[PDB]
């Protein structure tokens, strides 16, 4: 496997920060004036994690259509991925309002609601069944239906309810709960597992509208769950799948939203989970 020739030669010459900074160099650069408004201040978690105006996701209201969301449309893979921050204590509604809108089937949240002391997005959903959510600024009411918890992630069901309309949508919530506080994990089985278990359940295919995908600034886990699974379909379908190009990938993805994979380490798991899950894409 050439991939897996080239990841034993960055690690015997024990250069992954020289990659890493290649890649950074390289990245597209694109506006962001829409994040920087005053007015959206207080929507944004991450003062330099912002989306691009021209891949943004728009509110469908005439007040203030800003989140901080960001569309990645891979066009050859034919995947759509919609990758945002861990949601603020303003931004909930608006987090919701964009699922709805987007009419998608799945949620996958790679982080804990606290890591390393401090909170890292908003408890967004309802830990009960008889305590449901009601989003009064978007008209929105969220109730927990069931949830599964594995010792690796938890999977749940929701009932989104447009208050307006009285329509109702089932929503999947796929939570990976075990990554580490500090770093990446030691083996990429556990997260290919949940890669393989979000795709099971239907919420990647194209019936449905994008997956929505978040950690806290939606850019380092998140970059590599996307990276991961494009990598992994366009091995199935090219005649060639030696030609598959994780550096080349990577970068036509930071064209949609900056600084996706925020750490050469990020950068190697993402080799090892490809060449890995690979094993599988060769039939075995
Ligand atoms: C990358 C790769 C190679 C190779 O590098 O030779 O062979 C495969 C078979 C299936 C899926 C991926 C691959
Ligand atoms: C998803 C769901 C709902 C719902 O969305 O209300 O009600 C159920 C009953 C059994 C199994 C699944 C479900």
């Amino acid at each position: 496997m050439e991939m897996e020739k080239e990841f034993e030669q960055i690690d015997k010459s024990g250069s992954w920060a020289a990659i890493y900074q290649d890649i950074r160099h390289e990245a597209s650069d694109f506006p962001s004036r829409v994040a920087k408004l005053p007015k959206n201040k207080n929507r944004n978690r991450y003062r330099d994690v912002s989306p691009f105006d021209h891949s943004r996701i728009k509110l469908h209201q005439e007040d203030n259509d800003y989140i901080n969301a960001s569309l990645i449309k891979m066009e050859e893979a034919q995947r759509s991925y919609i990758l945002t921050q861990g949601p603020l204590p303003n931004t909930v509604g608006h987090f919701w309002e964009m699922v709805w809108e987007q009419k998608s089937r799945g949620v996958v949240m790679l982080n804990r609601v606290m890591e390393k002391g401090s909170l890292k997005c908003a408890q967004y959903w309802p830990q009960k069944e008889e305590k449901e959510m009601i989003f009064e600024d978007t008209n929105l009411k969220l109730t927990l239906i069931s949830e599964d918890i594995k010792s690796y992630y938890t999977v749940r069901q929701l009932e989104l309810e447009n208050l307006t309309t009285q329509e109702t949508r089932e929503i999947l919530h796929f939570h990976y709960t075990t990554w580490p506080d500090f770093g990446v994990p030691e083996s990429p089985a556990s997260f290919l597992n949940f890669l393989f278990k979000v795709r099971e359940s239907g919420s990647l295919s194209p019936e449905h509208g994008p997956v929505v995908v978040h950690c806290s600034a939606g850019i380092g886990r998140s970059g590599t769950f996307c990276l991961a699974d494009t990598c992994l379909l366009l091995m199935d379908k090219r005649k060639d799948p030696s030609s598959v190009d994780i550096k080349k990938v990577l970068l036509e993805m930071r064209k949609f939203r900056m600084g996706l994979i925020q750490t050469a380490d990020q950068l190697r798991f993402s080799y090892l989970a490809v060449i890995e899950g690979a094993k599988f894409i060769m039939g075995d």
